[PDB]
């Protein structure tokens, strides 16, 4: 009768096996370290988080052994996870180009529409690996995209956005097992929303009216449509649908012609950019 006997987490000091280099972001988003593992010399980037509960551990701790068993070239690889002095230290590989959304707020100024593309595409194999997994994200958004330093894309998981739920699909506003396949499209709708004008829609409103005025509006549209492609706008309404009949599935998008796309080169562009700024 097999069974599941440990997680992968363990209850050990990570200075006994890494070293920090300095702090990441000046906590524009969240506790986050630059560290080296002290043996093989390995880069990671260390998250720590201050867990409330054993229930809030352990619902982290079922997220990070999901994380450890994927295995997908646009999905950040575990290096190792702690838990010491009251601590969760998550430690993934390290992604040289940072997150989206941080790049954004650097350069103050959006991600054009080749550079959306190749982040499109790269975060939809990603995702297509989760669902076919039987795995949901829940919580794509800018904040989870990391680019390496080669201009490739790297899923992440507990990221926090660079500086409420913006991303939330309204039948899970409006149902409250309430996050599956289909919430995801819509976020990463969403993200891309995101990344066209570096916030996300009703970023301006009060945080207390977000829920339902996703209830109550219809799906978001980019603001200045004369900038952007047909295929972009399109991709887009395949992902913001609201009627979740007709909203497409990742093997669906994957077949998009906005997801086209076989140089990485507006990544490598970008990222040289903010490297030199
Ligand atoms: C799953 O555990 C982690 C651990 C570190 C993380 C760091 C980030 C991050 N946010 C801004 N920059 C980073 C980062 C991630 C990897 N390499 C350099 C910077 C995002 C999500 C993370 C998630």
């Amino acid at each position: 009768s097999m069974k599941q006997y440990e997680h992968v987490t363990r209850d050990l000091n990570p200075e006994d096996f890494w070293e920090i280099i300095g702090e990441l972001g000046d906590g524009a988003f969240g506790k986050v370290y630059k560290a080296q593992n002290k043996e093989t010399s390995v880069l990671a980037a260390a998250k720590v988080i201050d867990t409330k509960s054993e229930e809030e551990l352990e619902d982290y701790m079922v997220e990070i052994d999901i994380l450890a068993s994927c295995d997908h070239p646009n999905i950040v690889k575990l290096l190792d996870a702690f838990y010491y002095e009251n601590n969760l230290w998550i430690l993934i590989e390290f992604c040289a180009g940072g997150a989206v959304d941080a790049v954004m707020l650097e350069l103050e100024r959006p991600l054009t529409e080749s550079q959306i593309q190749v982040v499109c595409k790269q975060t939809l194999d990603a995702l297509n690996y989760l669902h076919d997994n039987k795995i949901i994200h829940r919580d794509l958004k800018a904040g989870n995209i990391l680019f390496t330093l080669d201009g490739d894309i790297k899923l992440a998981d507990f990221g926090v956005s660079a500086k409420t739920p913006y991303w939330m699909a309204p039948e899970v506003v409006m149902c409250e097992r309430p996050y599956d396949y289909k919430a995801d499209v819509w976020s990463l709708g969403i993200t891309l929303i995101e990344m066209a004008e570096i916030e996300p829609p009703h970023h301006e409103l009060n945080p207390m009216r977000v829920l339902l005025k996703i209830a109550k509006s219809e799906p978001p549209t980019l603001a200045q449509p004369s900038r952007w492609s047909s295929n972009f706008k399109d991709f887009l309404k395949k992902c913001l649908e609201k009627n979740v009949d007709a909203r497409w599935t990742t093997s669906q998008l994957l077949q998009h012609p906005f997801v086209t796309v076989d140089s990485n080169k507006p990544i490598r562009e970008l990222i040289a950019e903010a490297k030199a700024e």
